[PDB]
């Protein structure tokens, strides 16, 4: 018999070393995901995985400055606090890492820029990859991807996870699925941009693994990068107040998921179409989630939507003559 | 004792005689989920060993946490999907608490304990301590007190004793401002709700259950901390924000938001719990009552707005009218 020796994702190996090192020094009884805006919603994939799969863990998900100011008494020696910041200096995320460390928690800091202030209070540092679409990097090494890698490792090294190998090889297929999906949506994205360029209010929707993506699109793209009024509505929540807003032409972008919460999404689709809402459907299952894994591909829906949306976002920004880098406040005034 | 207090005490002692309480989930839809924010926030702040979940009913049904089990309590309020969530909870071995307005209603069937809360349509009022969202805090107080212990138990129970008075004082206080608000806000097409810490659930609730549902005004909720990481770029003169400002620890997130909104001439309606009598509740634990106060204070602004807009709050085009 010939012996086979496998390799490992950069993100897989980083995640795995960090969590082993931490377990050698404490228990992992509680995790917090802590950050601001996109640097909090980037943790949704891991949050969702653990909420679904971990039986022993208590999992938190909190905006940095709230964590700093109203610190949970549950934070301590056997907690892990995972923080993200792009340029590594969001003062409240740095203070969150400081407070976590003062409380005795292990801190994992995700940064794009190394030697940035978040690093000072990060026991472990991950330099995730990032580029501005149409420039690309390895999707398995992007900020949101690391939420799922770290989640996988926390679960596997504390409770075990029968589908570990399945998810690791799903992640090995992820770059091909992302590239195939982005290519597949070019035409639709163009048609979207031309037809949606004049909307002043857009509602983002999703459920389960895709809900973070929906919220992120809402707060980080539509409000932040386009100045379009927006809310995110959980597909399940839609029918308990929000849907009363719906009339012919009310714009909804639904980020539909594979797997268990899909019927939530299908329920919304039927209703939005029955009442002639302006619906842009982006369906993970049509864009090759089934190619990742028939078992655990539900957990990659948010990550896939984040990537596929880059295409629609550029198309819309060009149609609206509003570059995604437009700001009137951020990086411009003090606040 | 308050009847709400004795109800919560009796329920949680009974459960603890039969299982442990290692995990709590708050499960509901819309305002029957936001109603749990007061207890959720309290537990997130005060409980060191409890795992606390907060989940819309049909997602709890379709993607049930593996963590759900014999030493879990699932607390629900009322909706076939919340009934189904109670069924799933019980089927998994979790104890179930159902908050209901009317008895014999479908959620009762899968609820090990049923709490008939108090509700009335403003200006008709009811005991604030027996309202749906109040019970979230009562139940949370007792989960924590009967398991880990709570050093401010009596200070919070006496706070709760004074809460009816603070609510009535606050509702009287805002009468004139509410009329001014309605006159000035009746033509707005988009309203952002804002809050932090204990008042965030109340902000979200106004947004989804009042502005969208009962007024057909476009709206999103924004956490006061999240504002400055994307949402704030929507701000320009006249952008409508209703900030439910909190007392206590997160107040500085709200002050930061107020300085910014005012500097770029947002149309700001400020409703401050510390101006409406949270200082009279306690000095220690009063912060935990801010969401509850906001819920009540907003009833006044909501009626006034509904009147100025000739849009009754009971107006619906879909709910209780079509199938969905």
């Amino acid at each position: 018999e010939n012996l086979y020796f496998q390799g490992m994702s950069v993100a897989h190996e980083n995640a795995r070393r960090i969590i082993s090192d931490i377990l050698g020094k404490q228990n992992i009884e509680r995790v917090w995901f802590v950050g601001c805006g996109g640097s909090l919603t980037g943790f949704w994939p891991g949050k969702y995985f653990l909420d679904c799969e971990a039986s022993k863990l208590a999992v938190g998900y909190i905006t940095s400055n709230e964590f700093v100011h109203a610190t949970p008494k549950a934070l301590g020696k056997n907690s892990v606090v995972i923080l993200a910041s792009q340029q590594g200096n969001t003062a409240e995320t740095v203070a969150a890492a400081r407070v976590a460390r003062e409380k005795g928690a292990a801190t994992i800091g995700l940064v794009y820029q190394p030697d940035t202030p978040l690093c000072e209070y990060s026991d472990y540092i991950i330099e995730y990859q990032w580029a501005r679409y149409p420039e690309t990097v390895d999707p398995a090494q992007q900020k949101a991807a690391y939420s799922l890698w770290l989640a996988l490792e926390i679960l596997a090294q504390t409770e075990g996870y029968a589908q570990y190998d399945e998810l690791v090889s799903a992640f090995g297929r992820f770059s091909d699925v992302v590239h195939g999906a982005q290519r597949q949506v070019q035409e639709d994205a163009q048609r979207f941009a031309a037809e949606w360029k004049d909307e002043k209010v857009v509602y983002m929707m999703g459920s389960g693994p895709s809900f973070g993506a929906a919220h992120q699109e809402s707060i980080c793209i539509l409000l932040e990068m386009q100045w379009i009024n927006s809310a995110s509505i959980h597909s399940g929540e839609y029918f308990h107040g929000p849907f009363e807003i719906t009339e012919p032409g009310t714009p909804f972008i639904l980020l539909q998921s594979s797997g268990r919460t899909r019927p939530l999404d299908d329920r919304a689709i039927r209703f939005i179409e029955r009442y002639q809402g302006k619906l842009q459907l982006i369906d993970a299952d049509k864009l090759g989630i089934q190619d990742l894994s028939t078992d655990v591909g539900e957990y990659f829906c948010g990550l896939l939507h984040n990537c596929v949306l880059d295409v629609y976002n550029l198309a819309l920004a060009t149609a609206r003559n509003h570059p995604l880098t437009t700001r009137r406040y951020m990086w411009k005034v003090e606040y």
